[PDB]
């Protein structure tokens, strides 16, 4: 297990968090972004299938055994969200058109921090007998599974916001968007924070730190969008966490 390519991927994925940061403004691809472009489902689709394919080949080569490993269950839970993320969401996905030149970077992203997630989980991660009756992984699993419907649900809502082809921003209202401008950031980042918990990682805690500056930013801008373009947006709601930002 090769501990040098382990902590420079950790440490981009964590530079590329600061770098979001720094530019302040955002990746512009929704909101703030007004034929080099395509249908947004293809993009998703394509964006986010490295994070799915790649651990799911790394799991494929892997005993079949429930009884087995904890580092393995936690990959295939990391599997299992970029299944939806890329197989239901993206599919179903009712965005604008997306830029093409994003596609091969966020594609690229994918890749290495799938890469990263599962090369560590498998080859380098290395946990105590009773791990899952550990504060860490029964908290962790709780607050990853917590995230992901939060996640899931916001998607979902924002979805019928629109009718496909549509082009349009409407007020999110219903659970949890009550509360926060973007309650489906404030789900993936409880998802991540959780799964860095569950696997008590070095990479982990890097992509939800990365999560938790880009999304972070991302909810930012949608609150200050909603505030500038609705005049009767609910001036109760925050950015991103609940009675706090
Ligand atoms: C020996 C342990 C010393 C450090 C004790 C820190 C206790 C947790 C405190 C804040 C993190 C809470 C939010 C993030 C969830 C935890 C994930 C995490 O930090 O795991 C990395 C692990 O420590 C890599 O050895």
């Amino acid at each position: 297990c090769q501990q040098s390519p382990v902590l420079a991927g950790s440490a981009t994925l964590v530079a590329l968090g600061a770098l979001a940061l720094y530019v302040a403004k955002p990746s512009g691809y929704g909101k703030h972004t007004e034929a080099t472009r395509l249908p947004a489902r293809a993009a998703w689709f394509l964006q986010e299938l490295p994070s799915f394919a790649v651990p799911a080949g790394i799991l494929a080569r892997q005993p079949l055994s429930l009884f087995g490993p904890p580092g393995t269950v936690l990959l295939g839970l990391f599997c299992v969200h970029y299944f939806h993320r890329t197989f239901v969401y993206s599919l179903l996905n009712r965005g604008r058109p997306y830029p093409a030149i994003l596609i091969l970077r966020g594609t690229a992203f994918c890749t290495g921090n799938g890469v990263l997630q599962g090369y560590y989980l498998i080859y380098c991660a290395e946990y105590p007998d009773g791990w899952y009756t550990d504060i860490r992984f029964s908290l962790g699993v709780f607050l990853f599974i917590l995230g992901m419907g939060i996640n899931i649900h916001s998607d979902y809502i924002l979805r019928q916001l629109r009718k496909p082809g549509e082009i349009s921003y409407r007020i999110p209202q219903g659970g949890l968007f009550t509360y926060v401008s973007g309650a489906n950031f404030l789900g993936e980042i409880i998802e991540w924070i959780g799964y860095a918990l569950a696997t008590w990682s070095l990479p982990a805690l890097a992509f939800a730190f990365f999560s938790l500056c880009f999304l972070g930013l991302r909810a930012f801008h949608h609150h200050r969008f909603y505030l500038k373009m609705f005049e009767d947006y609910p001036k109760s709601r925050k950015a991103l966490i609940p009675f706090i930002f």
